């Protein structure tokens, strides 16, 4: 077998993405027979150099996940990636911690396979163009650059929210993501700050092929705006060395392998 082409020859470009249609994971599993237990997929015709672990922070978003799975699997296969889906479900009813869950994802996924690339994605963001490859690049990759919720514009040039990708080494070089951001906001700016502090830059696809749709939803109880985010992000320089991968603690309560993804339910503690 030879190395897959640089550009998948299966891409179709723009696609129609809509969320008023109800979904059935059974049909999805059927329509994607190539996807193995735990939502694992490995190209058959060639050797993909992208061993992608796709991490999804999660709690009470089953319907969104449904759409996410319905749309992404077909796309990730067309992108010729050797990938796996990880839904990191936060146990309990305490404050949501997106960044911490992503860290857990990084660690737990590595126990399964020698992934060298990590895509961190909100459960509610779907790419509108399969040319927007869910893989890693020479530099940290911001993937959801043109969100319809922001009218296809980047809210500000340093925005790193939504969907992003870091290679194993890029992730490691910044001591991962912070674990101290409880509730909504700022964790993505901290991560951006970490990348810059390590002397890295953000790579992005152009605003056309980077178009993506957000599933409209209301706010979630237990993920209210974090009032401390403003000055927490103003101090990333001093906290990234001690807050991150090296200080990550958590308890996996249960691991379940479904046909389209692996669900890891974890106790990641509470704000202190
Ligand atoms: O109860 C919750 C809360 C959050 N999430 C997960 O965390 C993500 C972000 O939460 P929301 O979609 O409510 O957040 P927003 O739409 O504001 O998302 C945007 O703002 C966030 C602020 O923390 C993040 O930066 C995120 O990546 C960015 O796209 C969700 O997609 C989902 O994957 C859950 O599963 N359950
Ligand atoms: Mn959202």
């Amino acid at each position: 077998l030879t190395a897959c082409p640089e550009e998948s020859p299966l891409l179709v470009g723009p696609m129609l993405i809509e969320f008023n249609i109800p979904v059935d994971l059974k049909l999805v599993e059927q329509q994607n027979p190539k996807v193995k237990l735990g939502g694992r997929y490995t190209p058959m015709d060639c050797i993909s150099p992208h061993k992608v672990a796709i991490i999804i922070p999660f709690r009470n978003r089953q319907e969104h996940l449904k759409y996410w799975l319905y749309y992404l699997h077909p796309i990730l296969q067309r992108q010729q990636l050797d990938y796996g889906i990880y839904v990191i479900n936060q146990a309990g009813e305490s404050m949501f911690n997106r960044a911490k869950l992503l860290n857990v994802g990084f660690k737990e996924a590595l126990k399964d396979y020698d992934y060298n690339c990590f895509v961190f994605s909100d459960v509610d963001l779907i790419p509108m163009n399969d040319h927007n490859t869910y893989r890693c690049f020479s530099q940290p990759r911001h993937i959801s650059v043109a969100m319809d919720k922001f009218g296809f514009s980047l809210p500000y040039v340093q925005y790193f929210g939504g969907v992003s990708a870091l290679s194993k080494q890029q992730f490691l070089s910044i001591n991962g993501f912070p674990n101290n951001y409880w509730g909504w906001g700022g964790e993505d700016d901290d991560i951006y700050n970490r990348l810059a502090f390590r002397g890295m830059s953000v790579s992005r696809p152009n605003a056309v092929i980077g178009k993506t749709r957000h599933i409209r939803h209301s706010r979630d109880k237990k993920n209210e705006p974090n009032p401390q985010r403003f000055d927490r992000i103003a101090h990333t320089k001093e906290t990234m060395l001690s807050d991150g991968l090296n200080s990550l603690t958590y308890m996996v309560l249960e691991v379940q392998r479904y046909p389209l993804y692996t669900k890891i339910t974890v106790d990641i503690g509470t704000p202190s």
